[PDB]
């Protein structure tokens, strides 16, 4: 028999929304860890349980390093220095610091007029146009980096350089084609430093550059990786839970109708949207430093563990019939953005950005409706960021 008590990890999803049969699997098996087997035959293990995840994702012997010969990397891609992502404290803090001004409620409040400005200039440009339409490319992709651009003080300019640049990084299967799109994105903006340094200038590069930088408190290349780390995940990510929420929503037509009439919802339904979706499980990857023992497992220092908020998330002792979508639900303490010293310094960001879109959709595209049936649609594999790269869009057009 072929039966293993270590699948083979991450899985695929075979629909936008729904767990993977192999994760169904795993959130039913008892217990907070589970084995399995990583692309390259190593073993490691996942986390699949609500509060267990909180509880090592707090647990300083789980290490973010990403350049331990044993971290678990899920694809040849894993193959410079590191953002603050991938440090621990008490280096982690000093990095951290630096950026989190830009991403201050106070910040993110004053960022709204703008937000609702991007999003409503491209829905005029696709709007006028006329249907069918790419979701993505003409919506979901260019609003999250026209707004992360001018919050980094990169050029809008140079947008397809970079997106192309972003995607190839995220969404690469082998590491050469990874290095590549690594190495044009820090030229790119080894170039962005020299020249803020001859002529200062506005957004968090510029700031990096001319205090941290100027005071030899960050390195050079250390300011790369940190802007784009910012860069990428500051458009990737949230053009995907776009156009996974548009996808979910249309597949719940009683709840997007109930969103509709009542907007006081939205905030909730955002929340229900980022548990239920959970996107970013590539970024749940930790080695251990020490040995951890955990009710009754252990993980021996040097072990990799994958802490899987997509699972976690889906724990019915904490969302009460946790695969059924529902807005109205308390999904307080999701993992979608992590928990602990690494939570996602851009949630709120994220999570402004998803209800200004919900709205404006539901405003001026009320007749949205996909222009293919969901099964047609390609899904990104679980060695990445979840997501469609593609998606055909219709709705009425008004001339
Ligand atoms: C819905 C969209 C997003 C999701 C689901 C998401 C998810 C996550 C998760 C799960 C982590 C924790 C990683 C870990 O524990 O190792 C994280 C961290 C991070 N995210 Fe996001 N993210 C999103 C959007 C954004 C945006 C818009 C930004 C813009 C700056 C951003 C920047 C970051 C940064 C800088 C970290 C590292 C924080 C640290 O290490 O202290 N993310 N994100």
């Amino acid at each position: 028999p072929q039966t293993t008590d270590a699948p083979a990890f991450p899985s695929n999803r075979s629909c936008p929304y729904q767990l993977p049969d192999g994760y169904a699997q795993l959130r039913d098996t008892p217990g907070p860890l589970h084995r399995v087997t990583l692309y390259d035959g190593r073993q490691a293990w996942v986390v699949t349980k609500h509060e267990a995840a909180r509880k090592l994702l707090g647990d300083p012997r789980l290490s973010s390093n990403r350049t331990d010969d044993n971290f678990p990397a899920t694809s040849p891609r894993f193959e410079s220095p590191q953002a603050f992502i991938g440090l621990d404290p008490p280096e982690h803090g000093t990095r951290r610091r630096m950026t989190i001004s830009e991403f201050t409620v106070k910040r993110i409040k004053g960022m709204r007029p703008e937000v609702e400005e991007v999003v409503h200039g491209f829905l005029d440009e696709m709007l006028a146009a006329g249907p069918t339409a790419d979701l993505v490319s003409q919506f979901a992709l260019p609003v999250p980096s026209m707004v992360i651009c001018r919050l980094l003080g990169v050029p809008y300019a140079d947008h397809e350089f970079f997106q192309d640049a972003s995607k190839r990084l995220v969404q690469s299967t082998d590491a050469q084609s990874a290095l590549t799109a690594r190495n044009d994105l820090a030229g790119y903006l080894d170039g962005l430093i020299t020249q803020f340094q001859t002529e200062p200038g506005a957004g968090l590069v510029g700031a990096l550059v001319a205090d941290q930088l100027a005071n030899g408190e960050i390195d050079r290349e250390e300011l790369i990786s940190t802007a784009m780390l910012l860069l990428i995940a500051g458009h990737e990510t949230t053009a995907s839970m776009t156009s996974l929420s548009v996808i979910t929503l249309l597949d719940h037509p009683e709840q997007y109708a109930a969103l509709r009439a009542d907007r006081s919802l939205v905030p909730g339904a955002v929340e229900e949207l980022l548990r239920y979706l959970a996107i970013a499980d590539i970024a749940g990857g930790r080695v251990a430093t020490a040995d951890i023992e955990v009710e009754g497992q252990l993980i021996r220092a040097g072990e990799g563990v994958i802490v899987v908020n997509s699972i976690a998330n889906r724990d019915g002792t904490v969302y009460e019939d946790p695969d059924a979508l529902d807005i109205h639900r308390s999904a307080r303490h999701h993992l979608a953005f992590g928990f602990g010293v690494h939570q996602c310094l851009g949630q709120n960001l994220a999570r402004l950005e998803l209800e200004v879109i919900l709205n404006a959709l539901m405003d001026r595209v009320p007749t949205l409706r996909l222009a293919v049936p969901v099964e047609q649609l390609v899904l990104r594999p679980g060695t990445t960021i979840q997501g469609v790269n593609e998606l055909p869009v219709t709705w009425h057009h008004h001339h």
